[PDB]
């Protein structure tokens, strides 16, 4: 897997962000996670968490997995990095996301994220409290 440049256009919610990728605006959905919706418990905290992460990054990187790169809504599917920290992993680690939507061929960081979830669960963080 390769890291590719992109710039923040706009924070959206816990697991979607609007980025400019190869010069085009695109909504990206974070692979392998599910944040609660804004209208649900920990929804605002997940949105805030991702927002802060992407807005404070001097460098945003997009990492496609081996499989599908856009979903049926035309959202990009990627691992998103903020100054080298993976947002996907960070949300899970803090119990603001569950590991989810694990489809074969788009699951490289699956284990990493389950490990993060296991530790978030252990600590009864946020969604696990
Ligand atoms: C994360 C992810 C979501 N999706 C689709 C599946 C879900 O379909 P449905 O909308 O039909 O439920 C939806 C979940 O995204 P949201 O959690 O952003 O709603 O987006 C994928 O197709 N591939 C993926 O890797
Ligand atoms: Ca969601």
């Amino acid at each position: 897997l390769h890291k590719e440049p992109a710039t923040l256009i706009k924070a959206i919610d816990g697991d979607t962000v609007k980025l400019m990728y190869k010069g085009q605006p695109m909504t990206f959905r974070l692979l392998l996670v599910d944040t609660p919706e804004f209208n649900e418990k920990y929804g605002p905290e997940a949105s805030a968490f991702t927002k802060k992460m992407t807005e404070n990054a001097k460098k945003i990187e997009v990492e496609f997995d081996k499989g599908q790169r856009t979903d049926k809504y035309g959202r990009g599917l990627a691992y998103i990095y903020a100054d080298g920290k993976m947002v996907n992993e960070a949300l899970v680690r803090q119990g603001l996301a569950k590991v989810a939507y694990v489809y074969k061929g788009n699951n490289t960081h699956e284990q990493l994220l389950r490990k993060a979830e296991a530790q978030a669960k252990k600590e009864k963080l946020n969604i696990w409290s």
